[PDB]
C-alpha cells in the first residue's frame, strides 16, 4: 500500500499516492506527473461514485470499461486507486489516463484537413472500433470531441456512451448520430458507429457538419436527402409502428450522387463514404472490412490491427443493491495490475 497525500482541489480534497505530483484541475479531473512511469496522466476523482444503484452501477460499468481496453487507439487504464484501506472505509475512487492534448473537435472545427490527414485519422478510429466492436462492445457516442489526438497526429478513442435536454436543438451531441438510433427505430448494432466515423470522415474532408440538423425531424431530412428514403425492405425492419409510420408520410427521395456532394475528393473516400453512410445498419460496412478498403492501403496492415479479448457484460442485466455494486467496484480496484 503506497502512502497518500491530501491537497484541496478547488473545495475537493485529492488524496493520491505520492507518485503523482503536480495536480493542476482541468475539468472531476487534475492532469499531473506519474513519477513512477515518467508520463503525464490524467487523474479523474469520482463524484459520489455510490450514492444511488443507478450510481454505483455506472461506477462499476465503467471500472469493468477501461480495465478491459488494451489498445494504442483506445482509452486504456494506468492506474486506478482509493485511499480506502477496507471495503468498509472504501468511499472514493481514482482513475488514472494517458494525458491527452486536445480533442479533434477543439482542433480541426470549421477547418478542411488535407487527404493524407484524412486518411491517417479515419485508420486510427477504424483500428481501435475494430478492437472494441470485436469484443461486442458499442461506443454508441462517436463525435470529435471524444477523439483526442497528440501532436504526431495519434488518436484515441474515449468516453465510451445521455441527457434527452442535451440532445435537443442545433447541438453537436446529436450530429453524428446513426439515425435508427437518434430516433428509435430499432435494437441497433455496432455499425451505429460506422455511421458516426462517416460523418465525422466528412467533416474532415470539408470542414463542415455533414447533418448539422436544427432539431431531430430537420436532421432526418438533411439525412433522407443525402441517402435517400427508406425502401420496402428497410421499413419492415423498423419496429416502431409510429417511427414506421412517420417515415411513410415523407415524399421519396432517391440517392444523392457522392462524387457530386464532396466535390474534388479522393474518389477513393467518396467510395468509402457511401459504404459507411448507407441508411440500413445491415448494410453498411464494418470497422474490419472498412480498414481492407483502397483508402487505408497506404497504412493497411493485418497483421498490426489487433482484436480484444472477449468481454463479460452479463453485469448489466442484473439488478443489485448499492452495497453489492460497491463491493464488485472494490474487487475491481484491487485487483488491478498495471500495464507494462
Ligand atoms: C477549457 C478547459 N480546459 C482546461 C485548461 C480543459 O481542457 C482539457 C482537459 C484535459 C485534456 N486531456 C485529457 N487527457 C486524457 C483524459 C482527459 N483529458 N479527461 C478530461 C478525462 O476525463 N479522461 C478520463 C476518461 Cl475519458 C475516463 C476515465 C478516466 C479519465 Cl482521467 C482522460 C485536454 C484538454
Amino acid at each position: 500500500r503506497p502512502t497518500f497525500y491530501r491537497q484541496e482541489l478547488n473545495k475537493t480534497i485529492w488524496e493520491v499516492p505520492e507518485r503523482y505530483q503536480n495536480l493542476s484541475p482541468v475539468g472531476s479531473v487534475c492532469a499531473a506527473f506519474d513519477t513512477k512511469t515518467g508520463l503525464r496522466v490524467a487523474v479523474k476523482k469520482l463524484s459520489r461514485p455510490f450514492q444511488s444503484i443507478i450510481h454505483a452501477k455506472r461506477t462499476y460499468r465503467e471500472l469493468r470499461l477501461l480495465k478491459h481496453m488494451k489498445h494504442e487507439n483506445v482509452i486504456g487504464l494506468l492506474d486506478v486507486f482509493t485511499p480506502a484501506r477496507s471495503l468498509e472505509e472504501f468511499n472514493d475512487v481514482y482513475l488514472v489516463t494517458h494525458l491527452m492534448g486536445a480533442d479533434l473537435n477543439n482542433i480541426v472545427k470549421c477547418q478542411k484537413l488535407t487527404d493524407d490527414h484524412v486518411q491517417f485519422l479515419i485508420y486510427q478510429i477504424l483500428r481501435g472500433l475494430k478492437y472494441i466492436h470485436s469484443a461486442d462492445i458499442i461506443h454508441r457516442d462517436l463525435k470529435p470531441s471524444n477523439l483526442a489526438v497528440n501532436e504526431d497526429c495519434e488518436l484515441k478513442i474515449l468516453d465510451f456512451g445521455h441527457t434527452d435536454d442535451e440532445m435537443t436543438g442545433y447541438v453537436a451531441t446529436r450530429w453524428y448520430r446513426a439515425p435508427e438510433i437518434m430516433l428509435n427505430w430499432m435494437h441497433y448494432n455496432q455499425t451505429v458507429d460506422i455511421w458516426s466515423v462517416g460523418c465525422i470522415m466528412a467533416e474532415l474532408l470539408t470542414g463542415r457538419t455533414l447533418f448539422p440538423g436544427t432539431d431531430h425531424i430537420d436532421q432526418l431530412k438533411l439525412i433522407l436527402r443525402l441517402v435517400g428514403t427508406p425502401g420496402a425492405e428497410l421499413l419492415k425492419k423498423i419496429s416502431s409502428e409510429s417511427a414506421r409510420n412517420y417515415i411513410q408520410s415523407l415524399t421519396q427521395m432517391p440517392k444523392m450522387n457522392f462524387a457530386n456532394v464532396f466535390i474534388g475528393a479522393n474518389p477513393l473516400a467518396v467510395d468509402l463514404l457511401e459504404k459507411m453512410l448507407v441508411l440500413d445498419s445491415d448494410k453498411r460496412i464494418t470497422a474490419a472490412q472498412a480498414l481492407a478498403h483502397a483508402y487505408f492501403a497506404q497504412y493497411h496492415d493485418p497483421d498490426d490491427e489487433p482484436v480484444a479479448d472477449p468481454y463479460d457484460q452479463s453485469f448489466e442485466s442484473r439488478d443489485l443493491l448499492i452495497d453489492e455494486w460497491k463491493s464488485l467496484t472494490y474487487d475491481e480496484v484491487i485487483s488491478f495490475v498495471p500495464p507494462p
